[PDB]
């Protein structure tokens, strides 16, 4: 209805990404980031090349202190109170936290004593903050709420996915496995995690399949009630840059055909969920999917049944793109909604 | 009783590790080898260095067309033709068929015909040859039998997982999924996989998470006819020197607690299975494998429960180095019964 | 000065790129692709989705026999035999020869032999085949000449940088190292590398630093006589799917300052080397070139000098990508000139 | 003479590589550990499994505080500050200080203030701090240094090599040129490096080359002052987990044919330097290094001449463990001298 503007609080992968999917974008637009930990030399940089998804699709640069992407100037910040970032002087309609480290409603509300009107975590919450998933629940998001959550990269994988095969067939259990890509929480080399948690998350990432924990799997009960209690999961770290695959193991009350399911995820991904949930036949594999924008590609040809009522899903997504550009479609739903 | 002659055909990954695995044992010993792609020199250079495993733990050199290990004389030939093996002339009781492409009676026959005693088909058989695995079948062997084959790494990781869970608490049904390590059938950079068959393979091997599929689960019913029909599965090939995961999603018959089916798992381990199934409350990854003799080693922290009846259970395997040393086990339970 | 008519034999890493570095050109355009190594559906396939630059730009399809790029036919052929390739049928102007096999002036014959007016070897020629490099030497084509050599992707690389600074400076002798990205021609896991040629290129190419040689600076001699015999270097194969670096420590004739050098470089990267001859001063890393058109890139922050004499200079190039737009530019202008 | 008591300050890569080095060891222990980043039970798990270097050869647990070693105990400190830790308490005739933030005198002094008697730096010192390479110059110690620096893996790998060249053929100037193994100080996926230097550093070090800079070949000439400005060099970081390669481009004054370089270098690996100099003519790739304990290896096949005065010399180097075992050489030294 009215250019959304969008601050972003923490300039890594997913930080810079949701930047970077804003650029089309003319629903909604950047005009302030904030992060303490590079200059705004190191800023530009970052910023304008990237190991994964390419050089940046326009010239950076800044001057007097503003990013200039063309000829337009973003303010940027280096607090590390969140509290203390300009937000309202930007006139930040919402603030993408992704920072990682406030993620709970008393942490995330300084952003709104900053000025911002609402905020988005980029990450599931730790508190009992709503969370929202494109395509999924986002129509019952009430205005009120200035502060919800994205939720997860997975979560926003396996939640269209599980719907789609709920709503028909009917999941009575199911356990969740995803072979995750890379992620900065990582070491090089073997070291310690921090705060001695998830030790495995610390050993060399180059050479090692390292078994992870998530909530994904649990989280889409939250979005999709319907659900909860009925599915949890693992995950699997690997040596790739981007692009993860969720495998659910299911079983269903109503029977059917590999070909019947299969068939039904298709009709999801060209009507309703267009968009959202995408479908393939073909022989792909992760490097496929770089930079793609959905949330979750059912691949056929991965999966199979046992039976009539045990199935095992697979479906894939871009961790960091397609989660990045469902952040701006949040943002510009819960602004102008 | 008496020391077995091995006869290795295929000197690739698994000959050599076969091999290499040899070295220790006092009850099997190689005393010839063929292979037509490396000449004798470029042989040695091949076993004594190794990108996984380390060098060789004594020193390579040839005098004569023989491969010397320290002060023995291992024969080796170059021929494309199995019958064309002298086997009979070394006295070969056994031969490790490892080259991957004579995996039926009729084609691993020749070797019978070279003057070998009997055959093991490193790999699944294309025909109904006779597979067995170390401490789950091998005990059900017939001396008549003079072809077999040890099975897949992935059944072998599988098989002894799926007995210890099946035989006290009853398996209903199951999918499994394997995060593989990279293979020798893989390629560096895209092109065509052999006969156009299994596309995926041929994508770059160091940057992709690439679908494959398995019979290994469906395998499992063959050495434990109980669960015939009771299994399947798929498998993530994934850029990893060695060492694999196998991830099982079951439905028990019984209920139980995870804990008590870790405590199963671990009275296997200790006991009846001790050697071919490994059990670990560690956080371990991938690497922690690498050169680990066993066919599986149950991941307690890794797995975990949806409900009484539903689990998702995790078990590694070096498929390289385990395998090898299982294919020595049975050549000399084969050979001395 | 009207569309040039490619033919490609051996549709692999340079072949499908030059195809697809085709695909925006108005001056020349494919006609005929052959590999008998693919049938028409995997063709496709591989044209179509890329681990390195992406999918295809466009939709590819195939119908009758055809490939089909939007609306153009393409004529696609399974010859093991070169001179049994149909060129003339397709008029074709040029063969862009990138087997890889036929790197010799009788055997790239077959192809004249076949209706092709000209031949390009997309690599080194082996006979005394004509070598030529973009924007070095192609200015002394004689038309005449049916086949010629586009060199190698490194020689491509130090070739631009070698002119440079001897045409001011004088070289009087270097030295050149570069770190080469994976290769069709090596190995998942440790095996035996073709001919028994080149052992350690049939190591584990995912977890090795590899040595390999090069003739790539002394072709630098061929293309520039007055370096003839002055340069030569050494490579070193690592686990990148594409970009390489050029590394060339030379000794001067003429004193100077690494400032007047790196000048120099950058008045020929902008002046008569645009477009072949890049310059940068940015914190760059291989990822910075993926996709890169240039044949070389010269990196001034990573080099540096000893003294006023010896120099260490530093130049990229994506390996894959520069080489096959360079195939492109020779390819027109021996067929118009 | 008598068991060295060595105490450890910062317990990661080479912290506890130094420790694993020493288990062998009846010239010096381990007594005591400090790292305030990691909880005892975190400790033992890092010191147990290794990514790269394989299992601790002994069974590693924890009781009452200590860190038992099979029947041994080792304190177990996690002070942040250096001055903070009783190392008098415990004997310690040396510290390795490898925490990399202590590299002056001044901060290394802390050690000597909490009871140390020496300590020993496990990198290149940002003081005038005496330099030491074993083989090199260790016998121009002086017992009345209670502060001094072993250099860096790569000096300790260039060194010998210079030495012996220098030596018998005279190097008038050279540049070297090392491929580096990822290291702790690299980000998993593109982040902000500390302070905001070398910002390459900070790039996805799974998929790239890094060009960074190294000291380590002007480091030579603190180590041989007669090579004091003829030497200096850049370093390529790439995604290895261990093991680096020096690449010396030479000038000599006395004319020479590679050969009789070659047997040089072999002379003194067989005599003067053996075991801190190697010496190899086979196919060698990194991974054969992975794990040797020498300071370099001479590969002679790698490298080459362009005439009888400029060379390209290549040695191999484990920049983790042949550094750890050589500082373990020189504890013992300056502690018994
Ligand atoms: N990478 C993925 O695949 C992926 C996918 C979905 C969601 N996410 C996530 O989004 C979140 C961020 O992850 P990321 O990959 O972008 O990590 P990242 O480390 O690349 O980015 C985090 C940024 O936070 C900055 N920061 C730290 N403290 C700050 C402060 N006080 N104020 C402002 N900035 C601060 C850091 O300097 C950094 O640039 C995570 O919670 C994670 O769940 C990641
Ligand atoms: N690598 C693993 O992870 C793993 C684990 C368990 C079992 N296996 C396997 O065992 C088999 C062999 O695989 P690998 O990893 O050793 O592959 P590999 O490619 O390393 O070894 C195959 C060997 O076959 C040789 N060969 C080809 N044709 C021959 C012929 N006519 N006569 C004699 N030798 C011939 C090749 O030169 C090569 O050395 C496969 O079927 C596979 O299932 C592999
Ligand atoms: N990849 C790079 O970085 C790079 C850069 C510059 C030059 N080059 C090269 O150009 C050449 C090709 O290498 P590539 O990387 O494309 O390798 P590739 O293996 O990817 O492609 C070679 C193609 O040749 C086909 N082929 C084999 N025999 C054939 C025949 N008889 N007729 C028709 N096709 C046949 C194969 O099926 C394959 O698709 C090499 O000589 C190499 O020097 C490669
Ligand atoms: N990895 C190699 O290839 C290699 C080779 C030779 C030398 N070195 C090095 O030796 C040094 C250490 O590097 P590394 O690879 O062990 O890095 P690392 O990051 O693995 O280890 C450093 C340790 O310092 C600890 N630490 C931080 N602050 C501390 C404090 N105040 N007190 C005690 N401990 C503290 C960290 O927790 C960590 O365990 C570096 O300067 C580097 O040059 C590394």
């Amino acid at each position: 209805m009215a250019v959304t503007k969008l601050g972003i609080n923490g300039f890594g992968r997913i930080g810079r990404l949701v930047f970077r999917a804003a650029f089309g974008r003319k629903d909604i637009e950047v005009v302030a980031i904030n992060d303490p930990f590079m200059d705004l030399n190191h800023l530009c940089y970052l910023l304008k090349y990237d190991s994964v998804h390419g050089q940046f699709p326009c010239e950076v640069t800044h001057a007097d202190g503003f990013l200039l992407i063309g000829e337009k100037k973003v303010s940027v910040f280096a607090e590390k109170d969140p509290s203390q970032i300009p937000w309202g002087k930007c006139q930040v309609d919402v603030v993408c936290e992704s920072t990682g480290v406030f993620l709970t409603k008393e942490l995330a509300s300084s952003h709104l004593k900053g000025g911002a009107k609402k905020v988005i975590m980029s990450a599931p919450p730790k508190d009992d903050t709503p969370i929202y998933v494109m395509g999924i629940n986002h129509h019952q998001y009430d205005t009120k709420q200035l502060i919800v959550s994205n939720a997860s990269c997975t979560t926003n994988c396996l939640a269209p996915l599980a719907k789609v095969i709920n709503d028909r067939f009917g999941i009575v259990e199911g356990l969740m496995t995803t072979v995750h890509a890379s992620t900065a929480n990582q070491l090089v080399v073997d070291g310690p995690s921090k705060g001695g948690k998830d030790w495995r998350a610390g050993r060399c990432a180059l050479s090692n399949i390292i078994p992870a924990s998530t909530g994904a799997a649990k989280a889409v009960g939250k979005v999709l009630p319907e659900l909860n209690g009925k599915l949890t999961g693992v995950a699997f770290r690997v040596p790739i840059g981007t692009v993860s695959v969720v495998d659910l193991v299911c079983r269903l009350q109503k029977p059917a055909k590999y070909e019947e399911v299969a068939l039904e995820i298709k009709k999801a991904a060209e009507g309703p969920l267009k968009g959202i949930l995408g479908y393939t036949e073909d022989e792909v594999v992760s490097q496929d999917f770089v930079h793609d924008n959905r949330s979750s590609i059912f691949d056929m040809k991965a999966g199979l049944a046992l039976n009539d009522n045990f199935f095992k899903l697979v479906s894939w997504y871009d961790n960091e793109w397609g989660y990045s550009n469902r952040v701006l479609d949040l943002a510009v739903h819960i602004t102008n909604n």
